């Protein structure tokens, strides 16, 4: 059930030094996806391009309905991720907690790949990363 990710963040100064910082966060596997472990650079997905290379991790910040106008639904988003070549992607469910529920369906035939939801302080964590629009990597394993 549970989804231990490894976010790094990667910093390069002017004179080509490079810095990195790591951290560790959790979320649960949803039965939409699969439970294996997988590993890429992060990519945020926002709704105009959900609407409209390979390998990467899906970010999908999820908002209340009223201020998510949106084409698909969340398992919809999820489906959209892989279908353009995400590795695994990740579900920033605060603001919509019954995405859960829609992500927890048993599902005839779930996604090949991880779909993961966090929330509270491990998503506060995941976003202020992810929106420092640096270059970012998220592993996600079951133990």
């Amino acid at each position: 059930d549970t989804a231990f990710v490894e976010v790094v963040l990667f910093e390069s100064s002017p004179n080509g030094d490079y810095t990195t910082y790591t951290t560790g966060l959790q979320g649960r596997f949803s039965r939409a996806g699969a439970t294996i472990s997988a590993e890429g650079e992060i990519v945020q997905m926002h709704p105009l391009g959900l609407c409209n290379e390979y390998g990467w991790v899906g970010v999908v910040k999820l908002e209340q309905p009223e201020l998510d106008p949106s084409c698909l639904t969340v398992l919809g988003k999820a489906k959209r991720a892989v279908q353009r070549g995400a590795t695994a992607v990740i579900f920033d469910v605060s603001e919509n907690p019954d995405a859960i529920d829609q992500l927890n369906q048993v599902s005839e035939d779930p996604l090949k790949r991880p779909v993961v939801y966090v929330k509270g302080a491990d998503a506060v964590k995941l976003m202020n990363i992810v929106n420092k629009q640096k270059v970012a990597r998220a592993r996600i394993q079951h133990r």
